[PDB]
């Protein structure tokens, strides 16, 4: 508990949409940060969150190339501007669901 925290809320870097909160960071496999690459070779510093808002989840889930064993993913866009912010994971265990958001696509700031 601190007065006037500046590192409280994550917003979409491109538009400001409210997306998540530092309090909702989730240490999957012991770390909230997972460094991964996709089939196109892009490297992502993914932060895992229990909860997020302000996104639009696109399509139906897929297990293909999943970075997290037992989870299927859907692309998560900023619901306001369409920026690709990460993925929603579902279908797994403990937790059943979570979000993996691309750290450098978010801005962190006060509540
Ligand atoms: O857990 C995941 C999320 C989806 C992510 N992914 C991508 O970022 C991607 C880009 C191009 C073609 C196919 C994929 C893909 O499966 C990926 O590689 N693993
Ligand atoms: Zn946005």
């Amino acid at each position: 508990m601190v007065l006037a925290p500046g590192a409280s809320i994550f917003r979409c870097r491109q538009c400001g949409q409210t997306i998540s909160r530092r309090d909702w960071l989730l240490p999957m496999g012991g770390d909230h940060e997972h460094v991964v690459f996709n089939p196109a070779g892009m490297i992502f510093r993914v932060w895992c969150f229990s909860l997020a808002q302000g996104l639009r989840l696109i399509g139906a889930p897929s297990g293909e190339f999943s970075w997290f064993k037992g989870y299927d993913w859907t692309i998560a866009l900023c619901g306001q501007c369409g920026s690709h912010l990460g993925w929603h994971y579902e279908g797994g265990s403990q937790p059943q669901t979570f979000f993996g958001l691309i750290k450098d696509r978010l801005a962190e700031g006060p509540a």
